[PDB]
């Protein structure tokens, strides 16, 4: 194999960024996130209650239409930063790109309205390790590398700016259509999670945050940048921001006068301006205006950490690459 698949995403609205796969015999198709920030599959099931509304939007996998399918029925519950899920174990032929894999995923039959009943997207795919597995379950990607088709032991992200593509993956290599210069690489701290040493966080031309050093999850499967609740009480104090239930929003006309938020990342610094963070659905005084940025307190040991989602992806296209245990950035071509 010197071979090299591609999914088209579609992106809605910046925050979700997902694509098509197909389950069963003859093939069933949803659509799924992405998520390096976790190892399983998913997606809803035909016996997922009809009282779920989230179960009512979506597409449902249906056992009994599959003549690849093969049974388990073991249980588990998934949790998320954002929402959780629980149903049951399958078996069944699935395929991303041209690629088509014999996996292990989870039929869902439990799905909360919040944060579902939004997505636009059915399902999800982990893209992370076997360690973040719940069942311990091999994940897709390591099921895929056992196939020995993929001209490297890479996938890699483009994630655009909303509308003409959405974005894509590349299973076995890059994109070069969709990035500048050369990828910069830092190896990750320890295998098992798809996580970088970050050196410092800078708002404007002076270093706010992470003097001493702290931990960046790379995460696809994240709308925005997350930190600490109090690495972004200051980052929010530094900006003015100002907090509202969830969000932390500036008022329109100052949205584009805000300074430069700068990470330092290996031997680089990778620079997200207003135009990258703030989303401008005005101009006026009046109206206020969100940003691309948030708290969200993950556990141990994997938290506290922050997680670089979608906002620093769009500016700074990805390469996972799992041979050499790193991850690469370069500038990406919009
Ligand atoms: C509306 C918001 C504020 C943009 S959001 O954060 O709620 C969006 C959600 C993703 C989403 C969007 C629309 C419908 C459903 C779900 C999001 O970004 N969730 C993240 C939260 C997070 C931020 N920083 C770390 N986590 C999230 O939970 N992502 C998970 C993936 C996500 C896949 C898609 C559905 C929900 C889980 C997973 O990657 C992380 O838990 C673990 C690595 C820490």
């Amino acid at each position: 194999g010197n071979t090299t698949s591609s999914v088209i995403l579609t992106n809605y609205m910046d925050t979700q960024y997902y694509g098509e796969i197909g389950i069963g015999t003859p093939p069933q198709t949803f659509k799924v996130v992405f998520d390096t920030g976790s190892s399983n599959v998913w997606v809803p099931s035909s016996k997922c209650s009809r009282l779920y509304t989230a179960c009512v939007y979506h597409k449902l996998f249906d056992a009994s239409d599959s003549s690849s399918y093969k049974h388990n029925g073991t249980e588990l519950t998934l949790r998320y930063s954002t929402g959780t899920v629980s149903g049951f174990l399958s078996q069944d032929i699935i395929t991303v790109g041209g690629i088509t894999v014999t996996q292990m995923f989870g039929e869902v039959t439990e799905m909360p309205a919040l944060p579902f009943m939004l997505a636009e997207f059915d399902g999800v795919v982990g893209m992370g390790f076997i360690e973040q597995a719940i069942g311990r379950v091999t994940p897709i990607f390591d099921n895929i590398i056992s196939q020995g088709v993929l001209k490297e032991d890479v996938f890699s992200f483009y994630y655009n700016r909303d509308s003409s593509l959405g974005g894509q993956i590349v299973l076995g290599g890059s994109d070069p259509q969709h990035y500048e210069g050369n990828f910069h690489y830092i190896n990750l701290i320890k295998t098992g999670v798809w996580q970088i040493q970050m050196k410092g966080v800078s708002v404007g031309s002076s270093t706010l945050l992470c003097e001493d050093g702290c931990l960046a999850l790379v995460d696809t499967g994240a709308s925005y940048i997350s930190g600490s609740t109090s690495s972004i009480e200051k980052l929010m104090e530094a900006l003015g921001a100002k907090k509202r239930l969830f969000d932390y929003v500036v008022k329109c006309n100052e949205g584009p006068t805000l300074p430069d938020i700068s990470f330092h990342l290996g031997g680089k610094e990778y620079t997200l301006t207003s135009a990258d963070y703030v989303f401008q659905e005005s101009y006026s005084s009046k109206k206020l205006c969100t940003l691309a940025i948030h708290a969200m307190d993950i556990p141990p040991p994997t938290g506290p950490t922050w997680a670089l989602g979608a906002t620093f992806i769009r500016k700074f296209y990805t390469e996972f690459d799992r041979r050499n245990n790193r991850i690469g950035f370069a500038l990406a071509r919009h």
